[PDB]
């Protein structure tokens, strides 16, 4: 169910109650606990890159895929085994910060508008096919997007 | 001159080169006397609105047109003439701040990547369009885009 966009009456609409605020994501600062952690916790594709989790900085957006290899890369006994050495192999890996050097990091845009302004901007979120890894309030992750979210926006706006 | 885009090669291409940086703007902060002097220097359509010009944070875009109708409707005499009170009435309004409550002011998504990654999005650009009436570091007008300025450097990737 779409609409395109039929610019003829006068709503306000929030791009902010839109995106998801409840974004999980990875940053540069993690440990390898901390990425474990993320691994289990989401298994969306892309994810943002934040350059710390305190500030929410992005630095670009990075794939699962190689976010999961670089623990593998890392946790694994045999990256060189008794269960002894196992158990603490991967307790002391665990324990350090990421080395992000080899994963799939790489830049994406985002269609983030001034709030309201879907009322008229859905136009663009249509014909774009909105789907994104984040948007940011100024270099911050604010939150993230699909079209399937302002669809029923659209349905919303369309009965009203 | 055009190409689409071919993402054939082991260049990188700056936005940051490619944007004008000398871009004349409209600051919330002006007075008339400062708008004017805009004005007067500038005949382009659409501007950048700049909360402070000492931040270059934006607020929007805005259209020249109603900038000089803004500025008209304060500067002119009849709104309320000897040449004694013409000449006051216009330094009086010159001084004072401007009201910049009636202005086509609007907002605009701009297409702003990281730097290099034009080696890429050029793909985008091409296909959008490019024309903007700025582009933001996370916030503060940065510079002004077109895909004219792209076409020349798109010339210059494919013959390298």
């Amino acid at each position: 169910p779409d609409l395109g966009w039929n610019q003829l009456s006068k709503y306000t609409i929030f791009v902010e109650d839109i995106m998801v605020r409840d974004v999980k994501f990875v940053s540069a600062s993690y440990t390898y606990g901390e990425l474990r952690t993320l691994l289990q916790t989401t298994t969306v594709k892309t994810l943002p890159l934040v350059d710390s989790k305190d500030s929410m900085i992005l630095l670009g957006s990075v794939e699962r895929s190689e976010l999961q290899a670089l623990l593998q890369r890392h946790l694994c006994p045999e990256r060189r085994m008794s269960p002894e050495e196992i158990e603490a192999w991967e307790q002391e890996q665990l324990s350090q910060p990421v080395c992000f050097d080899s994963c799939c990091i790489d830049q994406s845009p985002f269609q983030l508008v001034e709030q309201t302004t879907l009322h008229k901007t859905h136009t663009l979120f249509s014909l774009l096919g909105l789907h994104l890894a984040y948007v940011t309030s100024m270099g911050k992750l604010r939150g993230v997007l699909a079209l399937e979210e302002l669809q029923k926006a659209i349905e919303g706006h369309t009965k009203s």
